[PDB]
C-alpha cells in the first residue's frame, strides 16, 4: 500500500509532556537477593536436572536398535581413540600409557556429567602439542641428565631415562589439575563471555599455526633426531632450522616408512571422502595401518637390524592414584589458562557443529563445568588435559551415534588394550604412530583457503586471520593467543573510533535521507547541512567528530571566531580615528549511537556553544531515548541548551527549519 | 505543524530500481601521490607555521596582566627547578653539577618549538630513577679501584674519583641523546593519535596518585629519612612503610620548620583567592618564603649548629659542549624505548589535566617533534632528559601565569643562580623549597572531588577514575598508565558489547516508535513485535544477539525446532501403528544503529533467519544505511531465497508492510 502519516513537530518536549513515563522497578536489594535465593522443590530438581544431564536421556532409550548402534560406534570410538591416544602420547613426552590413561579416565568421567551426545572426549594434537612445550619449558631436558657411564674424555652425562619421565608426568598431571581448577572456577561464577571474544578467524589462523607446528614436531619424531627443546622467541623456526641442519642423523628406513604411510593413509582418506555414496561406513584406515605396521616391524628385528624407533617401554597394568604436587601454580597459571580456553573454544566449536548437523542443543557453562571435573579427575590419575578431536569425533559421528553410551563402550576398548592387551605393540615403530597425527592436519591445513575469500569481504576480518597466524609463530603459539585477542580488541576499537561519516541529503519530495557520496539526483536544504556521525562518540573519537564537522561544514568554530575577533578590534579602533557564508544550520543525525561517554559530552557542549557565537545553529535528529537520559544525568541541559534542540525524525529538524525561515527572515 | 509525507512503501529494491548510484574513486597512489603540496606555496607556509610555535602567541599576548604576572610566577617555578635538580641529580648516580642546565637550555628550545602552556620541561622524580638503574647496570661502581692508602691490613681499595663521575655523565649524556632522536623520529610518521585515547578520568586518575607520588618522594626529604630506591610492583607502598618505619631518625628541627612553613604558605594561597578583587596582582609568597628562610638560615647556622640539611653544594660557571660517544648507542638502545614511551606518556598527560579548565587543546604530533628536538637540543651539553615535572607545572597554573614565557623568566632566574647568584641560596634549608610544591599540590589533590560528581553522571568513567588511581598505586607510575590505558578501552569494548536492548513500541495514530520499557500506554502489533539492539554484531557479541532475541520474543527458536520434529516423529509412528509457540507472525529487527559487522555476524545473522525460517516465522530488517548494507550482500548473504526484498528504509514501512499482507 502507501506509506502517509500527519502529526505536528514534536522534537523533544511536545513527546515528553502527554506520555506519562514507565516508572522503574524498585531495585530493594535484600529482597532481590531473598527472592533470588530459590527454595522450592520444583527450581532444585531443575538444577539438579542440568547439573546432571545423564539422569535425562538415561529413562527414555531406544534399547532395540540403540544397543546395537551403540556398541558398534563404541568399539570403533575406541579403536579410534586408542590410536590418537597412543599417536598423542610423544606430543605431551610421556609414555605411551599415559595417553591410554587419559583416553579412558576423562571418558568415565563426562559420561556422568557431560550435556552432548556426539562429544568424543579425549586427546587433542594442539592440546597435547602446548602442554609438551609448557613440559619442556619447565622440565627441560639438560636439567635431569646423571653423570654415569665411565665416560672417555669428562663425565658420562648420558640421558635420565627412568626418573625423569616420573618427572613430567607429575608435572603433566598438575598441570591438568589447574586447567581443571581454571575451568571450574570459569564455570561456576558463571564468566562464560571471556570465550565470545575467540572469533572464527582468530581460532581458524591459531589452529592453522598450531596444525604447522604439529607437523613440525611430528617431522622432527619421524626423522629421528635430537634437538635441543627449543622454545620461546621464533621456537617453531629455530626448531626448523636445526632440523634443516641436522638432516645427517636420520634414519632412512625410518623415513622410507614413514612418508610410505603417509602416502597410503592420505589417499585412502581422500578416496573415502570423496566416493562416499559408494561406502557408507568409513574404512578404519588407522587401524589396517597399524595392524600392517606391527606386523611387518615384528617379522625382522627392525630396532637390532635397521636401528628403528620403537616404544618397548609399556608396562601393561595400572597404576594407583598419586596427589599431585602443588606450588607450581604461579609458574604455570597464564599456561593452564591458554589450554583450557583454547580446549573449551574447539569443543564448544564441534559440539555447536555436530549439534546443528543433529538438531539439540548444548549448553557452554554445563560442558565448561563437565570439562573441568573431567581435567580434575583427570590430574589423579597421571593424565593430560582432554578434548574432542575432528577426526575421532567425525567416526563415531559416521558410524551412528546417538547418546553416550557409545563412548562408555569406547572406554572399555582402551580398558581392555590396557590391562591385558597393548604389549603385542611392541614393536611398533614410532614413525607410525607420528604419521597419523600428520595425516590428520589436512582438515587444518585446508583452512588457509578463506584468505582469498574473506579478502573479498570485510578487509578488517581477514587481517585478523592473518596476524594471528602469523604472530603465533614468532612468539610461540601460547603467547600467540594473547596477542590475538588484543589484537581483535584493537582492531574493534579502530572500527568505532573511525566511523563512516557521509552528507546525507534528502531526495525530492521524499522524507527518507540518503547518503550524497553515494547517489547523485538528490536535493540539499537550503543552507542546513545535514551530518550523521556512526560509532557513538567517546574519549577517542572526539577530535574525529571536530574534524568531521569542520570538514562538512567547510570552515571551523575556532579559527572563524579568531577572524571575527580581529575584526570587530579593527572596527572600535576605527571609529575612534574619526566564511560562515553559505552554512546556516547543522542538523546531526546521531541515530546510530548507543553510549555518549560524558568525557566526550563536554565537547560536545563545547562544539554546541562555539557554533552560537559564529550564529550557526547545531540540532539534533534521531537521539535514542536512554542516551537522553544519560546526557540530562551528565549536566548539558544549561538555561541556553533547551530541549528545542533536539529533535525525534531527521525529517522534524528539516520542517522545523524550514517553518522558521518561513516565519522570521 | 502537520506534514505531507505522502510515499508508498520502498524496501532495498524498490528503491534502487529508479534511483543512481555514484561511481566510487579508487584514488590509486599511482597518479595520485604528488596531491599533497606539489607548487602551491600555501601548503607549504602552513607546515613551516605548524613547525614553528612561536608565530602565534608571542605575536598575540596582551601585556595588561603579562610582564608583573609571569615574572612572579617565572621565580616560582624557577625556584623549584633549582631543587629538582640539585635532587634529582643525586639518585641519578651521577655527580649534581648539571640539574641547573636541564631547566635553563630546554626551555630555550621549546619556547619556540612548542604551544603547551603551564609545562615547566625538566626532570622528573621517577624518570631519574630509570636513568640511574640503566647506569648502574651497563657501568661498575668501581672503575678501577686504585688500592692505594695504607690501609689496616690490606691494601686500602679507595673508589676512583674524577674519571668515573666524568663517565657516569657522559653515560647519562648519551642516553638523553639517544632518547632525543627516538623522540624525534616517532614524529615522522606522525603517530599522533595516540594522545586521543588519554580521556579526562584517565589522566584524571592518573594525576592523582603522582600528586601522592610527588608527595611522599618530598616528604622523605622534609623529614630526612634516609630509604633505600624502590621501582616496578608496591613502589609507593614499600616507601610509605619505610619511612613510617624509620621515622626515628628524624630532624627535629627540620620537622618544625617545614611544618611551620607549609601552614603560612597555604594560609596566604587561599587568602588570595577570598581576597582577589582587593588585591588586583597577586602575592609571589614563594620568593618571600626563600628570602626569610636564608636570612635565619644564615643568621642562626642552621647546619653547623642545628643540622637541618642545606644545599651548600650550588656549582658556579658553564661547561662547554661535549660530544657523545657513537658507538655506545647500541647498548643504550635497547633500553631507552622504554624510557622514551613513559617520558612522552607523562610529558603529555600533564598537559590534558591542565586543558579541561582552560580551553587549550593541543595535538599530540606537534608536542612529540616539539620535546622531541628539545631533548636532542639537551644532548651536546651534558643535560637531562626533557620531561616536566608535576610539582613545577602546578606552582606556576595555581600562582597566576598566562603563557609559556614563565618558563622564559624561569631560566633568566638560573642563569643568573648559577653565574652570579651562586653563594645566595647557599644555606637553603631544603625544606620551604620543598614544601611549597605541597601547597601548590592542591590544585590536583582537590581533583578527587569529581569522584560523586562523576557517579552520578556516568558510572562507567567513575569506575575508570577510581581504578586508574589505585592501579597507579600498586603498579608504580611506570606501568600504571599503560594498565589503565587498556583498562580504559576495555570499558569501550564492553559498553559496545552488551548495549541498552529494549523492545520498540508505537504511539498510537502515528508512527514514532520508542522504547516500551520507558513508556507507558504503548501499543504493538497483532503479531508483529520490534527489537532494537543499538550496537554493531560483531565476533563478541554474535550470542548475545541471540540471546537478546529469544528473551524477548518468549520463546527460544532452537528449542523449538527439536521439540516440533520430536513431536512429529512421534506423531508418525502413531500413524503406522494406529490411532508453547507464540502467535507472534513476524519479528522486525529495528538493527539501525549498526555501524559495522564481521565475517562472524554475517554468518550468525544469515543463521538467525533460516532458524526462524523453519519455524514458519519471518524476519525483518530496519534502516542500513550506507556501508552495514553494501557489506552483506559483498559477505555472500543473499544465496538463492533472501533477498533485498525483506529490508525496509524506514521502521513504519516494515509495519505496513505486514499490515496489508495478512
Amino acid at each position: 500500500c502507501s506509506y502517509t502519516v500527519s502529526r505536528p513537530v514534536y522534537s523533544e518536549l511536545a513527546f515528553q509532556q502527554q506520555r506519562e513515563r514507565r516508572l522503574p522497578e524498585r531495585r530493594t536489594l535484600r529482597d532481590s537477593l531473598a527472592r533470588s535465593c530459590s527454595c522450592s522443590r520444583k527450581r532444585a530438581f531443575g538444577v539438579v536436572k542440568t547439573l546432571l544431564p545423564i539422569l535425562d536421556w538415561l529413562p527414555k532409550y531406544r534399547v532395540k536398535e540403540w544397543l546395537l548402534s551403540d556398541i558398534i560406534s563404541g568399539v570403533s570410538t575406541g579403536l579410534v581413540g586408542t590410536l590418537q591416544g597412543m599417536a598423542y602420547a610423544l606430543l605431551a613426552a610421556v609414555p605411551v600409557q599415559f595417553g591410554l590413561y587419559s583416553a579412558f579416565f576423562p571418558i568415565l568421567t563426562y559420561f556422568v556429567f557431560g550435556t552432548s551426545r556426539h562429544i568424543s572426549v579425549g586427546p587433542f594434537p594442539v592440546v597435547s602439542l602446548m602442554v609438551g612445550s609448557v613440559v619442556l619449558s619447565m622440565a627441560p631436558d639438560d636439567h635431569f641428565l646423571v653423570p654415569s657411564g665411565n665416560g672417555s674424555a669428562l663425565n658420562s652425562t648420558t640421558l635420565d631415562t627412568g626418573t625423569r619421565d616420573a618427572a613430567r608426568v607429575l608435572l603433566a598431571s598438575t598441570l591438568t589439575l589447574l586447567v581443571g581448577i581454571i575451568q571450574l572456577v570459569f564455570g561456576g561464577l558463571q564468566i562464560g563471555f571471556i570465550v565470545r571474544y575467540l572469533a572464527d578467524p582468530l581460532v581458524g589462523g591459531f589452529t592453522t599455526a598450531a596444525a604447522f607446528q604439529v607437523l613440525v614436531s611430528q617431522l622432527k619424531i619421524v626423522l629421528n633426531v635430537s634437538t635441543k627443546n627449543y622454545n620461546g622467541i621464533l621456537s617453531i623456526i629455530y626448531t626448523l632450522i636445526e632440523i634443516f641442519q641436522n638432516i645427517g642423523d636420520t634414519n632412512i628406513a625410518d623415513f622410507i616408512a614413514g612418508l610410505l604411510t603417509i602416502i597410503v593413509c592420505m589417499a585412502v582418506k581422500e578416496l573415502n571422502d570423496r566416493f562416499k555414496h559408494r561406502i557408507p561406513v568409513p574404512i578404519p584406515i588407522e587401524v589396517i595401518v597399524t595392524i600392517i605396521a606391527t606386523a611387518i616391524s615384528y617379522g625382522a628385528n627392525l630396532e637390532k637390524n635397521y636401528n628403528a624407533g620403537i616404544v618397548k617401554s609399556i608396562p601393561s597394568g595400572f597404576l594407583p592414584p598419586v596427589l599431585p604436587s602443588v606450588g607450581l601454580f604461579s609458574d604455570m597459571l597464564a599456561a593452564s589458562f591458554s589450554i583450557a580456553v583454547v580446549a573449551y573454544a574447539i569443543a564448544v566449536s564441534v559440539g555447536k557443529v555436530y549439534a546443528t548437523k543433529h538438531d539439540y542443543v548444548i549448553d557452554g557453562n554445563q560442558e565448561f563445568i563437565a570439562f573441568g571435573i573431567s581435567n580434575v579427575f583427570s590430574g589423579f590419575f597421571s593424565c593430560f588435559v582432554a578434548t574432542t578431536a575432528l577426526s575421532r569425533t567425525a567416526v563415531q559421528e559416521s558410524t551412528g551415534g546417538k547418546t553416550q553410551v557409545a563412548g562408555l563402550i569406547s572406554a572399555v576398548i582402551v580398558m581392555v588394550a590396557i590391562v591385558a592387551l597393548g604389549r603385542l605393540l611392541e614393536p611398533l615403530q614410532k614413525s607410525v604412530l607420528a604419521a597419523v597425527v600428520i595425516a590428520n592436519l589436512k582438515g587444518m591445513f585446508m583452512q588457509v583457503c578463506d584468505v582469498p575469500r574473506l579478502w573479498k569481504q570485510n578487509k578488517t576480518d581477514a587481517v585478523i586471520w592473518v596476524f594471528t597466524c602469523i604472530m603465533s609463530i614468532i612468539l610461540g603459539l601460547d603467547l600467540g593467543l594473547l596477542a590475538g585477542l588484543l589484537f581483535a580488541l584493537l582492531t574493534v576499537v579502530l572500527r568505532v573510533q573511525f566511523p563512516s561519516w557521509n552528507g546525507l541529503g534528502s531526495v525530492p519530495s521524499t522524507d527518507i535521507y540518503k547518503s550524497i557520496t553515494h547517489y547523485k539526483n538528490l536535493e540539499e536544504p537550503e543552507g542546513v547541512k545535514i551530518l550523521r556521525f556512526s560509532s557513538p562518540i567517546f574519549y577517542g573519537n572526539v577530535d574525529g567528530f571536530k574534524k568531521c564537522i569542520n570538514s562538512t561544514v567547510g570552515f571551523d568554530a575556532i579559527r572563524v571566531y579568531n577572524k571575527r575577533l580581529k575584526a570587530l578590534r579593527r572596527i572600535q579602533k576605527l571609529i575612534k580615528k574619526g566564511p560562515k557564508v553559505p552554512i546556516h544550520s547543522l542538523v546531526l543525525d546521531c541515530g546510530a549511537v548507543s553510549f555518549l561517554d560524558v568525557v566526550g559530552v563536554r565537547s560536545l557542549r563545547m562544539i554546541v556553544k562555539e557554533f552560537q557565537r559564529i550564529d550557526v545553529n547545531v540540532y539534533f535528529a534521531l537521539l535514542q531515548d536512554d542516551v537522553l537520559e544519560k546526557m540530562e544525568q551528565c549536566g548539558f541541559f544549561d538555561d541556553n541548551i533547551r530541549k528545542d534542540r533536539f529533535f525525534l525524525t531527521v525529517h522534524d529538524a528539516i520542517l522545523h527549519l524550514q517553518n522558521q525561515v518561513k516565519s522570521r527572515e
